[PDB]
Protein backbone atom coordinates (compact mmCIF):
# COMPACT_ATOMS: atom_id res chain seq x y z
CA UNK A 1 0.00 0.00 0.00
CA UNK A 2 3.38 2.14 -0.18
CA UNK A 3 5.64 2.74 -2.75
CA UNK A 4 9.02 3.38 -1.62
CA UNK A 5 11.81 5.36 -3.96
CA UNK A 6 15.02 6.82 -4.38
CA UNK A 7 15.81 9.14 -6.99
CA UNK A 8 18.60 8.25 -9.11
CA UNK A 9 19.79 9.09 -12.72
CA UNK A 10 20.30 7.18 -15.87
CA UNK A 11 22.14 7.88 -18.80
CA UNK A 12 23.92 6.32 -21.87
CA UNK A 13 26.20 8.69 -22.24
CA UNK A 14 27.35 10.34 -18.66
CA UNK A 15 26.50 14.12 -20.06
CA UNK A 16 22.92 13.64 -20.81
CA UNK A 17 21.23 12.53 -17.16
CA UNK A 18 17.66 11.15 -16.82
CA UNK A 19 16.16 11.59 -13.33
CA UNK A 20 14.23 8.11 -12.51
CA UNK A 21 12.01 7.11 -9.13
CA UNK A 22 13.23 3.49 -8.45
CA UNK A 23 11.21 1.39 -6.20
CA UNK A 24 12.86 -0.12 -3.77
CA UNK A 25 11.05 -3.25 -3.64
CA UNK A 26 11.88 -4.26 -7.31
CA UNK A 27 15.56 -4.75 -9.30
CA UNK A 28 16.86 -2.50 -11.25
CA UNK A 29 16.57 -5.00 -13.97
CA UNK A 30 12.45 -5.02 -13.67
CA UNK A 31 12.16 -1.46 -13.55
CA UNK A 32 15.19 -0.07 -16.42
CA UNK A 33 16.40 -3.35 -17.85
CA UNK A 34 19.99 -4.69 -17.99
CA UNK A 35 21.76 -1.42 -15.51
CA UNK A 36 25.28 -0.93 -14.36
CA UNK A 37 26.55 1.17 -11.47
CA UNK A 38 30.39 2.16 -12.17
CA UNK A 39 30.73 -0.74 -14.73
CA UNK A 40 29.14 -3.61 -12.37
CA UNK A 41 25.82 -5.26 -13.75
CA UNK A 42 23.44 -4.43 -10.69
CA UNK A 43 20.95 -5.80 -12.72
CA UNK A 44 19.73 -7.96 -9.82
CA UNK A 45 19.63 -5.93 -6.77
CA UNK A 46 17.36 -3.86 -5.41
CA UNK A 47 18.12 -0.20 -4.67
CA UNK A 48 20.07 0.88 -1.89
CA UNK A 49 19.24 3.89 0.18
CA UNK A 50 23.10 5.01 -0.73
CA UNK A 51 22.26 4.94 -4.28
CA UNK A 52 20.42 7.94 -4.13
CA UNK A 53 21.75 10.04 -6.73
CA UNK A 54 24.04 8.27 -8.38
CA UNK A 55 24.34 7.34 -11.51
CA UNK A 56 23.54 4.68 -13.67
CA UNK A 57 24.09 3.26 -17.27
CA UNK A 58 21.37 1.49 -19.24
CA UNK A 59 20.56 0.43 -22.02
CA UNK A 60 18.90 2.65 -24.88
CA UNK A 61 15.17 1.57 -24.42
CA UNK A 62 13.61 4.87 -26.01
CA UNK A 63 14.09 7.25 -28.73
CA UNK A 64 15.40 9.86 -26.53
CA UNK A 65 18.40 7.08 -25.11
CA UNK A 66 18.70 5.90 -28.79
CA UNK A 67 19.57 9.24 -29.98
CA UNK A 68 21.88 10.08 -27.03
CA UNK A 69 23.69 6.84 -27.91
CA UNK A 70 24.42 7.34 -31.24
CA UNK A 71 24.93 10.78 -31.03
CA UNK A 72 27.76 9.46 -28.25
CA UNK A 73 29.10 6.34 -29.70
CA UNK A 74 27.84 6.66 -32.84
CA UNK A 75 26.16 3.01 -32.78
CA UNK A 76 22.91 1.67 -33.47
CA UNK A 77 23.33 -1.72 -31.39
CA UNK A 78 21.19 -1.21 -28.27
CA UNK A 79 23.22 -3.88 -26.55
CA UNK A 80 26.90 -2.09 -27.41
CA UNK A 81 26.32 -0.03 -24.14
CA UNK A 82 26.03 -3.48 -22.28
CA UNK A 83 29.28 -5.00 -23.68
CA UNK A 84 31.02 -1.61 -23.53
CA UNK A 85 29.76 -1.45 -19.29
CA UNK A 86 31.24 -5.04 -19.29
CA UNK A 87 34.77 -4.98 -20.58
CA UNK A 88 35.37 -1.75 -18.43
CA UNK A 89 34.15 -3.28 -15.28
CA UNK A 90 37.51 -5.29 -16.20
CA UNK A 91 39.84 -3.20 -17.42
CA UNK A 92 38.96 -0.34 -15.03
CA UNK A 93 41.07 -2.68 -12.85
CA UNK A 94 43.85 -2.74 -15.07
CA UNK A 95 47.04 -1.24 -14.77
CA UNK A 96 48.62 1.71 -17.62
CA UNK A 97 52.05 2.19 -16.08
CA UNK A 98 53.78 5.09 -18.01
CA UNK A 99 56.74 2.98 -20.01
CA UNK A 100 59.38 4.84 -21.95
CA UNK A 101 57.10 7.77 -22.06
CA UNK A 102 53.83 6.19 -23.47
CA UNK A 103 51.14 4.68 -21.69
CA UNK A 104 51.02 1.11 -21.94
CA UNK A 105 48.95 -1.94 -20.10
CA UNK A 106 50.20 -4.19 -17.62
CA UNK A 107 49.53 -8.00 -18.71
CA UNK A 108 46.20 -9.20 -17.80
CA UNK A 109 43.83 -11.49 -19.90
CA UNK A 110 45.81 -11.35 -22.59
CA UNK A 111 45.84 -8.04 -23.35
CA UNK A 112 48.95 -7.31 -24.83
CA UNK A 113 47.18 -7.10 -28.52
CA UNK A 114 45.64 -3.92 -26.85
CA UNK A 115 48.90 -2.82 -25.41
CA UNK A 116 50.58 -3.07 -28.82
CA UNK A 117 47.12 -0.81 -30.27
CA UNK A 118 47.35 1.86 -27.48
CA UNK A 119 51.57 1.96 -27.74
CA UNK A 120 51.65 2.26 -31.31
CA UNK A 121 48.22 4.75 -31.93
CA UNK A 122 49.99 7.38 -29.29
CA UNK A 123 52.42 7.84 -31.89
CA UNK A 124 50.19 8.49 -34.73
CA UNK A 125 48.58 11.47 -35.86
CA UNK A 126 45.00 10.09 -36.10
CA UNK A 127 41.46 11.33 -34.61
CA UNK A 128 38.41 9.48 -34.03
CA UNK A 129 35.02 10.28 -35.37
CA UNK A 130 32.49 9.08 -32.32
CA UNK A 131 32.69 11.74 -29.05
CA UNK A 132 33.21 8.96 -27.08
CA UNK A 133 36.30 7.51 -28.66
CA UNK A 134 37.79 10.63 -29.26
CA UNK A 135 37.24 11.83 -25.42
CA UNK A 136 38.44 8.10 -24.03
CA UNK A 137 41.33 8.17 -26.61
CA UNK A 138 42.21 11.74 -25.33
CA UNK A 139 42.06 10.21 -21.36
CA UNK A 140 44.06 6.98 -22.95
CA UNK A 141 47.24 9.69 -24.46
CA UNK A 142 47.11 11.20 -20.70
CA UNK A 143 47.68 7.70 -19.02
CA UNK A 144 44.33 7.21 -18.23
CA UNK A 145 43.25 4.07 -20.63
CA UNK A 146 40.34 2.04 -19.15
CA UNK A 147 37.65 3.81 -21.16
CA UNK A 148 39.77 3.20 -24.66
CA UNK A 149 40.70 -0.41 -23.91
CA UNK A 150 36.96 -1.01 -23.22
CA UNK A 151 35.17 0.76 -26.38
CA UNK A 152 37.86 -1.00 -28.40
CA UNK A 153 36.91 -4.22 -27.38
CA UNK A 154 32.97 -3.30 -27.41
CA UNK A 155 33.23 -2.07 -31.07
CA UNK A 156 35.30 -5.03 -32.36
CA UNK A 157 33.07 -7.54 -30.79
CA UNK A 158 35.86 -9.21 -28.56
CA UNK A 159 35.39 -9.76 -25.02
CA UNK A 160 37.89 -9.28 -22.32
CA UNK A 161 40.22 -12.57 -22.35
CA UNK A 162 39.95 -13.51 -25.45
CA UNK A 163 43.13 -13.77 -27.63
CA UNK A 164 43.38 -10.79 -30.02
CA UNK A 165 45.67 -9.78 -33.38
CA UNK A 166 46.99 -6.07 -33.56
CA UNK A 167 46.60 -5.78 -37.28
CA UNK A 168 42.64 -7.31 -37.41
CA UNK A 169 42.34 -4.72 -34.43
CA UNK A 170 43.79 -1.70 -35.52
CA UNK A 171 41.61 -2.05 -38.95
CA UNK A 172 38.28 -2.56 -37.00
CA UNK A 173 39.29 0.50 -34.83
CA UNK A 174 40.70 2.70 -37.48
CA UNK A 175 37.58 2.27 -39.63
CA UNK A 176 36.29 4.58 -37.09
CA UNK A 177 38.78 6.53 -37.34
CA UNK A 178 38.47 10.16 -39.87
CA UNK A 179 40.44 8.96 -43.08
CA UNK A 180 38.73 11.03 -45.24
CA UNK A 181 42.00 12.55 -46.57
CA UNK A 182 43.87 9.29 -46.86
CA UNK A 183 44.63 8.56 -50.10
CA UNK A 184 46.98 5.83 -51.93
CA UNK A 185 48.05 5.61 -55.96
CA UNK A 186 49.47 2.77 -57.24
CA UNK A 187 50.77 2.44 -60.55
CA UNK A 188 50.93 -1.00 -62.17
CA UNK A 189 53.38 -1.22 -64.97
CA UNK A 190 53.75 -3.83 -67.65
CA UNK A 191 56.98 -3.51 -70.32
CA UNK A 192 54.19 -4.66 -72.89
CA UNK A 193 51.08 -4.01 -71.37
CA UNK A 194 51.73 -0.50 -70.27
CA UNK A 195 50.32 1.50 -67.07
CA UNK A 196 47.48 1.49 -65.45
CA UNK A 197 47.09 3.22 -61.70
CA UNK A 198 44.64 2.22 -58.92
CA UNK A 199 43.49 4.52 -56.48
CA UNK A 200 42.90 3.23 -52.79
CA UNK A 201 41.28 5.66 -49.75
CA UNK A 202 40.12 5.40 -46.46
CA UNK A 203 41.79 2.53 -44.25
CA UNK A 204 42.81 0.41 -47.31
CA UNK A 205 44.95 3.64 -48.63
CA UNK A 206 47.12 3.49 -45.47
CA UNK A 207 46.93 -0.33 -44.99
CA UNK A 208 48.87 -3.17 -46.44
CA UNK A 209 49.65 -7.18 -45.84
CA UNK A 210 52.57 -8.84 -47.86
CA UNK A 211 55.64 -6.71 -46.31
CA UNK A 212 56.66 -5.05 -43.35
CA UNK A 213 59.44 -2.28 -45.86
CA UNK A 214 57.46 0.48 -46.91
CA UNK A 215 60.63 1.03 -48.94
CA UNK A 216 59.31 -1.78 -51.09
CA UNK A 217 55.96 -0.57 -51.92
CA UNK A 218 57.83 2.47 -53.53
CA UNK A 219 60.82 0.50 -55.05
CA UNK A 220 57.90 -1.96 -56.47
CA UNK A 221 56.32 -5.26 -56.01
CA UNK A 222 56.24 -8.15 -58.37
CA UNK A 223 52.39 -8.92 -59.39
CA UNK A 224 51.30 -11.22 -62.52
CA UNK A 225 49.63 -9.15 -65.44
CA UNK A 226 46.80 -10.67 -67.56
CA UNK A 227 48.89 -11.44 -69.95
CA UNK A 228 50.88 -13.86 -68.20
CA UNK A 229 54.53 -11.46 -67.52
CA UNK A 230 55.59 -10.24 -64.66
CA UNK A 231 54.71 -6.73 -63.91
CA UNK A 232 55.71 -4.47 -61.45
CA UNK A 233 53.15 -2.31 -58.82
CA UNK A 234 54.61 0.92 -57.62
CA UNK A 235 53.25 3.44 -54.95
CA UNK A 236 52.96 6.84 -56.66
CA UNK A 237 51.05 8.83 -54.13
CA UNK A 238 50.57 8.55 -50.50
CA UNK A 239 48.27 11.23 -48.74
CA UNK A 240 48.17 10.66 -44.98
CA UNK A 241 50.05 11.08 -41.48
CA UNK A 242 51.12 7.66 -41.84
CA UNK A 243 50.91 4.08 -43.06
CA UNK A 244 51.22 0.65 -41.29
CA UNK A 245 52.65 -3.02 -42.93
CA UNK A 246 52.25 -5.73 -42.13
CA UNK A 247 53.02 -9.43 -42.45
CA UNK A 248 52.66 -13.23 -41.00
CA UNK A 249 55.49 -13.24 -38.54
CA UNK A 250 59.53 -13.82 -39.59
CA UNK A 251 62.38 -12.70 -38.83
CA UNK A 252 62.86 -9.37 -39.22
CA UNK A 253 65.69 -7.04 -38.25
CA UNK A 254 64.42 -2.95 -37.02
CA UNK A 255 66.91 -0.17 -37.29
CA UNK A 256 67.18 3.21 -35.92
CA UNK A 257 66.67 5.97 -38.55
CA UNK A 258 64.38 3.67 -40.36
CA UNK A 259 60.58 3.14 -38.86
CA UNK A 260 58.08 4.56 -36.12
CA UNK A 261 57.31 1.89 -34.12
CA UNK A 262 56.43 -1.52 -34.89
CA UNK A 263 55.42 -5.00 -33.26
CA UNK A 264 56.51 -8.37 -32.75
CA UNK A 265 54.08 -11.77 -32.32
CA UNK A 266 56.06 -15.06 -30.06
CA UNK A 267 54.84 -17.92 -30.22
CA UNK A 268 51.27 -19.24 -30.94
CA UNK A 269 47.67 -19.57 -29.17
CA UNK A 270 47.97 -20.27 -25.36
CA UNK A 271 52.03 -18.72 -25.47
CA UNK A 272 51.54 -16.53 -28.35
CA UNK A 273 52.81 -12.78 -27.33
CA UNK A 274 53.03 -9.44 -28.34
CA UNK A 275 55.49 -6.58 -27.81
CA UNK A 276 56.24 -3.68 -29.19
CA UNK A 277 59.40 -1.72 -30.36
CA UNK A 278 59.58 2.15 -31.04
CA UNK A 279 62.41 4.07 -32.12
CA UNK A 280 63.01 7.35 -29.53
CA UNK A 281 67.10 7.70 -28.52
CA UNK A 282 67.73 4.36 -29.35
CA UNK A 283 65.08 1.13 -29.71
CA UNK A 284 62.82 0.34 -27.01
CA UNK A 285 61.04 -2.79 -26.41
CA UNK A 286 57.75 -2.03 -24.70
CA UNK A 287 56.80 -5.20 -23.01
CA UNK A 288 53.46 -4.52 -21.05
CA UNK A 289 55.15 -2.84 -17.82
CA UNK A 290 58.58 -4.05 -19.28
CA UNK A 291 60.79 -1.65 -21.27
CA UNK A 292 63.93 -2.72 -22.94
CA UNK A 293 66.56 -0.22 -24.17
CA UNK A 294 68.55 -1.63 -27.34
CA UNK A 295 70.38 -0.57 -30.25
CA UNK A 296 68.63 -3.03 -32.52
CA UNK A 297 66.07 -5.64 -32.58
CA UNK A 298 65.69 -8.38 -34.77
CA UNK A 299 62.40 -10.66 -34.02
CA UNK A 300 59.28 -12.08 -35.45
CA UNK A 301 57.86 -8.63 -36.70
CA UNK A 302 54.55 -8.45 -38.01
CA UNK A 303 53.71 -4.58 -38.28
CA UNK A 304 55.71 -1.82 -38.64
CA UNK A 305 54.30 1.46 -39.02
CA UNK A 306 56.38 4.54 -40.44
CA UNK A 307 55.34 8.53 -40.71
CA UNK A 308 53.82 10.09 -43.77
CA UNK A 309 52.79 13.53 -44.78
CA UNK A 310 53.18 13.47 -48.58
CA UNK A 311 54.92 11.44 -51.06
CA UNK A 312 55.01 11.17 -54.72
CA UNK A 313 56.81 10.61 -57.65
CA UNK A 314 56.06 11.52 -61.08
CA UNK A 315 52.65 9.91 -62.20
BR1 LIG B 1 34.06 -8.34 -21.53
BR1 LIG C 1 40.11 11.90 -31.41
BR1 LIG D 1 59.22 6.66 -40.07
ZN1 LIG E 1 51.75 -7.53 -69.59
Amino acid sequence: MEVKTIKVFTTVDNTNLHTQLVDMSMTYGQQFGPTYLDGADVTKIKPHVNHEGKTFFVLPSDDTLRSEAFEYYHTLDESFLGRYMSALNHTKKWKFPQVGGLTSIKWADNNCYLSSVLLALQQLEVKFNAPALQEAYYRARAGDAANFCALILAYSNKTVGELGDVRETMTHLLQHANLESAKRVLNVVCKHCGQKTTTLTGVEAVMYMGTLSYDNLKTGVSIPCVCGRDATQYLVQQESSFVMMSAPPAEYKLQQGTFLCANEYTGNYQCGHYTHITAKETLYRIDGAHLTKMSEYKGPVTDVFYKETSYTTTI
